[PDB]
């Protein structure tokens, strides 16, 4: 998947998490988000097309996913434990990260 | 990249880290390692080449990388602060997460 498709995946699954009945659905949705975030980390977003691979901006971008994958992983543990609404709230607070990178780079 | 190439990148940077001259270099290598761990996440190891991508084995396999990227992440911050030494000792203990996975799965 390219970046836009990976982002849609992060989007489709946050939606699923909000409305899931049970832990297993939340946990799965979260696995799917982890994979997409991971697959997207190597992308070059259109706004940063003209900076070098090793530029502070590109490194910042990559670090944005390291945060995101970190919180996703944590949300995965809560859901894996059976804690549905804590997991759903962990998915909601992830949005800070989505937003802080869209402000800079989308 | 394929899994061999990613593991090569992991091993390689650890040796760049073991003998780095400044914090910048430790940070750069740790970052390269995070990206190679990100990319490897979705590989299927030869040990599980017959297993479904959603088997319990493959799940536990992907967890190993989630854990490893977390620890790389924290090591990256010690590097970034400029605590070169502590970062070098941090990277050395990552080998636990390397061997732990290798022993189950390589
Ligand atoms: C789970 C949290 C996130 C959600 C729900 C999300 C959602 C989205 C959506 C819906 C789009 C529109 C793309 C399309 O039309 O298919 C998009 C674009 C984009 N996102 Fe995210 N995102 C998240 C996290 C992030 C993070 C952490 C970063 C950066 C580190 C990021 C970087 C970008 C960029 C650069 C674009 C523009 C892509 C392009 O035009 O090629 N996103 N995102
Ligand atoms: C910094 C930590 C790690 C280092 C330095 C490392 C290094 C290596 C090396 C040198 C190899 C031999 C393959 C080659 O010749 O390149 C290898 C293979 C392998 N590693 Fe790692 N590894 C690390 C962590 C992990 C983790 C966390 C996992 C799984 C969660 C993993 C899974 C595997 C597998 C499945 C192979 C066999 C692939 C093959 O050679 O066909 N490794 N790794
Ligand atoms: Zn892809
Ligand atoms: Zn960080
Ligand atoms: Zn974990």
């Amino acid at each position: 998947a390219d970046l836009e498709d990976n982002m849609e995946t992060l989007n489709d699954n946050l939606k699923v998490i909000e409305k899931a009945d049970n832990a297993a659905q939340v946990e799965k949705a979260l696995e799917k988000m982890l994979a997409a975030a991971a697959d997207a980390l190597k992308a070059t977003p259109p706004k940063l097309e003209d900076k070098s691979p090793d530029s502070p901006e590109m490194r910042d971008f990559r670090h944005g996913f390291a945060i995101l994958m970190g919180q996703i992983h944590d949300a995965a543990h809560l859901a894996n434990e059976g804690k549905v609404k804590e997991a759903q709230a962990a998915a909601e607070q992830l949005k800070t990260t989505c937003n802080a990178c869209h402000q800079k780079y989308r």
